[PDB]
């Protein structure tokens, strides 16, 4: 048992990643009530705090805990104000905080690009020196879903440090994608129904049957791969059914939806901005997506599955909340990759 704590956990994009690659996840620590409640929904093992990181100490989450519990690792996304304000950016120092006050073996943060302009070297230099006396820290890796087998073209930088005391050395081959094909758009949508619940908002999950009678890395990972003790029951036997969550549309006009039927691949429509996906493209950034077929904006299942969620993670019932809770997301995939290389590293 390695055990780690997801900061700004969101609905547990890289508490996924961390699980499927070995990690308990002990405790979630997520702000927003409706990401925090698809946390624990997808997670109902963790521990859920639903609470502001500048509240928190060491003592206070050791107090949660109640029970000695060694926190191997911290994970998370520390917010950051950006391309964009100010309290972002000392719950930015408050992660760091949290790292140095609890001493784990290692710590992964996650951040969007907009983290290394020249207005925030000051306190990314004020975090450094939080923690470079006691880690190893190693240089930004900024990686393209894609090149791990989602299939999405976004990026990310991730943030590791190693305790010193572990005297570990940390060659790039570890967090490097070795042996991944790529899933394309056509690839990622396969199998899933062709006319859905075209709604405004409704307030009923939209259960689905879907095809599974594929086979590969993907697929393995889009109806499998749950870690111990992580899951929705009724997802998860929902899907030993071949049905799903999250086929809900949107109603369209009919002009809306003959526009949309005259957007060729890749093609951003003049009046919404939403852009046609190109089957044989990846899903750019996560305004919708256009279907690449059908002359529609996409699911939240759909974009669920570009973002590289799998078929049994529940998200809100919403389209407005799940579409926030994917787009807030690391992608499971990256995630798991990533932190595969920190679990193999701490079992030496
Ligand atoms: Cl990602």
């Amino acid at each position: 048992s390695l055990n780690v704590i997801d900061l700004f956990s969101g609905v547990g994009g890289l508490s996924l990643g961390a699980a499927r690659a070995g990690f308990d996840v002990k405790m979630a620590v997520e702000i927003d009530q409706h990401a925090i409640n698809t946390h624990a929904i997808n997670f109902p093992r963790s521990l859920h705090v639903q609470e502001d990181v500048s509240l928190l100490n060491a003592e206070i989450i050791k107090g949660f805990f109640k029970n000695d519990m060694p926190i191997d690792g911290i994970i998370g996304g520390p917010p950051c104000q950006g391309f964009s304000d100010d309290s972002r950016n000392q719950l930015y120092m408050h992660f760091y905080r949290l790292v140095s006050e609890l001493q784990p073996l290692f710590f992964l943060a996650e951040n969007v690009p907009g983290i290394m302009q020249e207005k925030y070297s000051g306190i990314r230099n004020k975090a450094f020196n939080l923690v470079s006396g006691d880690y190893d820290i190693l240089d930004p890796i900024k990686v393209k879903a894609s090149d791990y087998g989602a299939p999405t073209i976004r990026t990310r930088y991730f943030f590791i440090g190693v305790k010193k005391s572990l005297k570990l050395d940390i060659s790039d081959e570890v967090f490097m994608p070795k042996m991944i094909d790529p899933v394309t758009v056509k690839d990622a949508l396969y199998g899933l129904p062709d006319i859905i619940d075209a709604n405004w908002q409704s307030d009923s999950e939209s259960w689905r049957t879907i095809k599974k009678d594929r086979k590969g890395g993907f697929y393995e990972k889009l109806w499998g791969q749950i870690p111990r003790n992580v899951g929705d029951t009724e997802s998860i036997a929902k899907l030993k059914n071949n049905i799903i969550s999250g086929c809900t549309g949107t109603l369209h006009s009919k002009i809306v939806q003959e526009r949309y039927a005259s957007l060729s691949f890749g093609e951003t429509d003049k009046i919404s901005r939403s852009t046609r996906l190109d089957p044989n493209g990846f899903c750019p950034t996560l305004v919708r997506p256009i279907h690449p077929y059908h002359p529609r904006v996409i699911t939240p299942r759909e974009a669920a599955r570009l973002q590289g969620f799998p078929d049994w993670f529940r998200f809100h019932v919403t389209k407005w909340h799940s579409f926030r809770q994917i787009g807030n997301s690391v992608s499971p995939i990256v995630a798991e990759y990533i932190l595969k290389g920190l679990y193999n590293l701490l079992n030496e």
